[PDB]
């Protein structure tokens, strides 16, 4: 009922005390287990199966230790009368008796003890006779004041379940040279080298290997001087890997030339080397393809995507701040405070680390020219963090502990100050900020990583696309694996130079008709361009372009400056009433979105046309073009209805003039709440769904998503939130949202696509989340998509 | 009786059961003959003769003619007229109809013999006119020649129209008859019997033309024969001393008072009193000249109320001392006659309550709720411009161009018409005082709009012909200059902009009004609370038969006075707790003593209090940063800096979605602990008073079960602490606000947690469209016109969408709570159309502003009904 026993060959526990189901099972298996038992008068009926499986209870020293599904005393139940082995041995055992049970036990300082053996000592503890440890054994006797076995286990179980308990056989490893104990992982756990990763100390006991007092032995050299012990623990340690399937830590102590297994769990394990040993074990037939899968968790591969410091621990008293883990990666260069200063500096060949309280568009050039990004405000799903993941480039934002003073080119935490061209080192998947230069660890060159892909990409059933803008982003996302691009937002597709932003700010500035249509025409030749490299990058894959979905306020540069830079890029008059007219108290839900392209269609025409002016020429040079068109921010079948309409007029104008007819689709984003309640309506008029999680999220919340951060960290501590819902996708309201639109789409049009292009698309637990409601695809920017990848199957497998 | 029937006084051949048989017209003409009414003789050709024409080769089948000369000895007798003889002419018109909707030809009949004698009973002018466009419809419709080709013989003979006399119109009658010669090379026929059987032929052929059968194809009109002929003998009011037109009501439309009310021309035409070339007089001088022809009138409006069980708005033409009914529709009415006409047909027992519901439109009960002008046709000489009608109601005042200056001279006894280009929150204070508001900048949810309409203030907004200059105390449209004092009116039911002092409405002796709304009262299943934030607008709410407060909107609290605003202002910007602690102090007793008043107001009924979900920005001074940060320093009392840091620190991209709601109370408890406090406090000390107390807390902008849970927890520890300090314990309940999609998609967790719901459609609506309530006019003109949207969603609840999730949260919070009650203070509460729709989902109760009450309360039995 409450006490396990278990022994040699016997068990009445499994796997299924965190030791006592693993001392359990490996007792199962036919292990040299020290018999024992484990607490969940029962322990005298249980006292009995040990005692006569090891012949004693003929003296029986037994260790309790503590174990929790997720201190050990040794040497319990010695006095005089107790103490066939070897008197050094005995009186060795009976001292650390002493010290061990009233520390652990009774509560008396280790110090005290070690106070009398290092007055008593000669150089080493080995060169101690037996009489000696005799005098130790009385002066650690004394130092109680300054008996019976039963007491001794009760008053220590009593003590051990104070903060399940395990009781086992003694096995010696301080009989003498052929006597100690050890710890090892089955293979590396850092490299992943199938070969045995540890220690052993001769004549000591269990944690004296670890404590450091004195230097272990190479495992090497136990296979010279104890043959037999090492090579049953080579069987052993093929033993276990070859049950649980997995690499193992073990422990393990040798008593004369006789090998005890003591403790194993799972082996913790670096990126490279869990994929490596997984698979390895595939290749020895020991693991299928499914448990690789699942043998490298999603913080594995993002791991190796990205670059490393070699050791996070080393430089942990260099850290001078922590903030949110933004983008994945480590980044190390010179403290940088404006992104011109970043793009000169990295033409030049110096690492920059740019730092400031907050990004604009302006400063994309440099975000991509910086080897690590440093925000003080914003979120892990903020402008600069989505860009920075995008490119998988290591960004730290929201550090709340730091202030930026960009006119003393200084920025300081508390009351330090760090100076513009200090060596600073950023930490994308902690968010550590660390003083100096650091340590990177170098790529793999393993060819086991891209293998291990394979497997999952032919295991999982999403596929996954890509969110990409411009050619250069695509081929990044093909590299990653994108089986196509889910989302390329055309209002992103003018950051390049100030020939291209000055066409947009002619578009949203424009007046009159005539204005308008001035600057969609010179608008044509970038969409064209910049859509053409795209389709030839993605070659035989399907590309959805979205119809602008602009933020008016972000493509604007005092006032008087404002207006300045405009009229450079109309009149004086014609900006500052334009200025009032665009203003708007919430542009996320104001005008945008297909808001625009229906109030001005020239605009969608110019997009479609350039478009299939970019489709049919790019068709005509061998390019198999597989273009979808996509509209923003639908609410109602009338706006999808409405643009369609046009695609469809550009459409045999297009082909018409080219003399080229390309196949094409037409498609809307789910990122509204009410086009999911009459989902059944939008899709009879479109191709594809695409939910956009991020608007959805926000309108179903109501969370502005710039303005949530006043209140997310409190809701998060008071429980109200388990998470923030524009990072992990709300199964319960925004996840029925979609489940309604996919189910009423797909009933009113079985061939109907239905993807995601929200950050969630990248997201392992809201990609688990989409599989299950069967959609078709995620989305996600390019150095997203091998984490997808894997995520999308090991849901599946 | 077999294809032909007859009808007209004293005859109907068929009735009102043959619409299809008949025609429509002539199943109404038949209908009106059986009930008594004076109807000119006619026929009605069935839509079986059309088959038969049809299916005997576009001919007049075998003995449908012997009937229809038959029927036209029925209308010649009763007439003492026969076709073609001069001495005594009778002239034929031909009208044709379907079971349903789908020209006519007048004056039939008509030839160079016939018109002589016309001319001798009607005068030449008019015979020989009458004369010319018989010719030119008749030869359009039964002969196919365009009109287009008629006016070049009247344009080129006055080359060489009113102004014609009668011997040239017998010339130009010539060139019509030369344009049947010169375009159909035949002749006009003269003989009338042909002209008819040439008409008839006409009708049946215009049955199955194309066009016509587009249009039945393309609507698709099942099972339709084909169009009957309704031939019906002419009358004319201008043939001498006993002939006459004229036009009623059959009671007065502006007052109700059952008494006929008309005009009538004695010797004229229907036209004739509209061109005004003569002034008609009072039926009076009908009841004088023609005893027996008004008599008769008399019968037959009665017959026509009996038959309809309404007022009516008749056309009736005397010929030769016999009355005739011509036209007849439902008389339109005003508001006050809509009322007095309903009330009196129920005790005249025409009618019973549930018609009397249904007759009194919501339009009609909203003109009783404000001031009205006297007579609005009266003063459109006066009319200067015309805006938005933001908020309905009358206004008559002396311009001003400041609210300072609105509440100086209305606390002197001036009456001021506040006129600005838009109004800011620091203007409440004389927008309240204002009689109405004028603005040239803004639509109809504009800051002047939303807070007049909660007022029941009348306001004219988005007057963009208009240019206000406060400094030179001006405002011009145009060239014109109206100045500052001068007496200016406003109608913003309509809009319009007046000059000078129009004249008001008495006050109604309206007992009846008072009977009215006691029956929809009684009928109607929804309660209808009020959206009410002080005392006297909760008082206002009860008198117009609010039966409790839905919404107590508590950042809506502090406008009255600068003590109010500068305590807000120091909570807004607080920065260390000890700061927001002195704020929180001065606000208790405000919010206190409001609660006392509101709760006083609504003894015995229940109060929906809500925590405080204010607009920040909102609280902030106008104008330049400059200017903010110094008016908040001599607020406040802190530094230029510290105040540029706060406000850089509360500014938020998109605010509607920001840092506002319950978001508020859980980051800061100390303010739900205030609030509460207050509200407690005044319930006990109103309780002490003799005050029925009925208290309800509501939190606002809820997603989440945890958000409510958290702050009913702070709730229900301020009412033990102050019942225990106060020693007396009240009953209350605490709900939540269903304004987030995501409330009611996990409303079954949010159920069990709440006592009430209550749906903000304004929100709700904002979230699910993911319109700005603020800036959806970017875009929502271009979209209503391109039928992207059929209504404002802000204005009529869209049921596809936000209904789905009403219906949602209702279901589920009732399911997970059966005694949970369910409400909506949106501003659709207030919206006849939505009100009809909460009631199908059924809600328990709408909540709407105070003047909104009554017409709520009419809506939700007009619903039921
Ligand atoms: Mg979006
Ligand atoms: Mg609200």
């Amino acid at each position: 009922k409450r006490v396990f026993t278990f022994g040699k060959g016997r068990s009445e526990g499994n796997r299924d005390g965190g030791k006592g189901a693993n001392l359990a099972e490996m007792s199962s298996i036919g292990l040299s287990v020290p018999p024992g038992l484990t607490i969940s008068d029962e322990i005298s009926e249980g006292l009995d199966y040990v005692q006569k499986e090891m012949s004693a209870s003929k003296p029986l020293l037994l260790s309790v230790r503590s174990g929790a599904a997720i201190d050990t005393v040794l040497n319990l139940g010695l006095n005089d009368e107790v103490v066939k082995s070897g008197a050094r041995f005995a009186y060795d055992s009976y001292r650390r008796f002493l010290d061990m049970f009233g520390n652990v036990v009774m509560g008396i300082p280790h110090s005290l003890f070690d106070e009398k053996l290092e007055q008593m000592k000669i150089h080493l503890d080995t060169d101690l006779t037996a009489a000696d440890l005799k005098d130790l054994v009385e002066k650690y006797k004394n130092v109680y004041v300054e008996t019976d076995p039963k007491k001794q286990l009760e008053l220590a179980v009593n003590a051990v379940f104070d903060s399940a308990v395990n009781i086992q056989s003694m096995v010696f490893g301080n009989m003498g040279n052929t006597s100690g104990t050890g710890v090892l992982f089955t293979r590396n756990p850092s490299t992943g080298e199938k070969k045995l990763y540890g220690e052993f100390l001769i004549n000591a006991q269990g944690e004296d290997v670890v404590a450091g007092i004195r230097t272990p032995e190479d495992l090497g050299t136990m296979e010279t001087c104890m043959p037999e012990a090492y090579k049953e623990l080579v069987e052993n340690c093929e033993i276990l890997e070859r049950h649980y399937k997995d690499m193992m830590d073990i422990e393990f102590t040798v008593q004369e030339n006789r090998l005890w297994m003591l403790q194993c769990r799972t082996g913790k394990r670096t990126g490279k080397g869990a994929v490596r040993i997984a698979v390895d074990m595939v290749n020895e037939g020991l693991i299928d393809t499914r448990t690789a899968i699942k043998r490298v968790e999603t913080q594995h591969l993002d791991q190796l995507l990205h670059p490393q410091f070699e050791d996070p621990s080393a430089y942990k008293s260099h850290v001078v701040a922590t903030g949110l883990p933004a983008s994945p990666g480590a980044a190390v260069g010179q403290v940088c405070f404006s992104a011109e200063d970043a793009e000169t500096w990295h033409a030049q060949g110096k690492s920059a680390i740019l730092v400031r309280t907050e990004t604009s568009p302006e400063d994309v050039g440099g975000m991509h020219a910086a080897a690590g990004i440093l925000t003080a405000r914003g979120g892990m799903t903020s402008h600069a963090a989505v860009v920075a993941r995008g490119w998988g480039k290591c960004c730290v934002s929201g550090c709340a502990d730091i202030r930026v003073n960009d006119d003393m080119k200084i920025f300081t935490i508390g009351d330090r100050v760090i100076k513009e061209g200090d060596w600073l080192s950023l930490n994308g998947t902690t968010g550590e900020v660390i003083l100096g230069k650091q340590l990177l660890a170098p790529p793999a060159m393993s060819n086991d990583l891209e293998i291990f892909m394979s497997w999952a990409d032919q295991a999982r059933r999403l596929k996954v696309m890509a969110n990409a803008d411009t050619p250069n982003d695509a081929l990044t996302a093909r590299n990653n694996g994108a089986q196509g691009i889910g989302l390329c937002r055309t209002e992103h597709m003018f950051f390049a130079s100030d020939e291209r932003i000055k066409a947009v700010r002619k578009m949203i500035m424009a007046v009159t008709p005539e204005q308008r249509k001035v600057a969609l025409d010179l608008l044509l030749p970038y969409q064209r361009s910049d859509f053409e490299g795209i389709f030839r990058a993605m070659d035989g894959l399907p590309v959805t372009i979205r119809l602008l979905d602009p933020p008016l306020h972000e493509f604007l540069p005092d006032l008087e400056h404002i207006v300045n830079e405009l009229a450079v890029d109309m009149s004086a008059d014609e900006i500052y009433s334009k200025i009032e007219n665009l203003s708007e108290v919430n542009p996320m839900l104001g005008f945008r979105g297909c808001r625009l392209g229906i109030s001005y269609p020239e605009l969608t025409e110019m997009q479609v046309r350039a478009i299939f002016q970019a489709a049919v020429s790019m068709t005509n040079q061998g390019v198999t073009v597989i273009p979808e068109i996509m509209v923003p921010l639908v609410g109602t079948p009338q706006e999808l209805r409405h643009q369609i309409s046009v695609i469809r007029g550009v459409a045999a104008n297009v082909f018409a003039e080219m003399g080229v007819t390309l196949e094409y689709k037409v498609g809307t984003m789910i990122e509204i709440p009410r086009a999911a309640l009459i989902a059944e309506e939008i899709g009879k008029e479109a191709d594809f769904f695409s939910f956009g999680t991020n608007d959805l999220t926000q309108m179903t919340f109501g969370y502005s998503r710039d303005d949530v951060g006043k209140f997310l960290q409190i809701y998060l501590a008071q429980g109200i939130l388990q998470h923030d819902p524009f990072e992990v996708i709300d199964q319960k309201g925004v996840g029925q949202l979609i489940k309604m639109a996919t189910e009423k789409g797909r009933a009113a049009n079985p061939s109907l696509k239905v993807g995601i292009c929200g950050e969630h698309g990248g997201e392992p637990s809201s990609v688990a989340f989409f599989d299950g409601v069967g959609l078709d695809y995620v989305s996600c920017s390019p150095f997203r998509v091998p984490i997808a990848r894997l995520a999308a199957a090991q849901v599946i497998v």
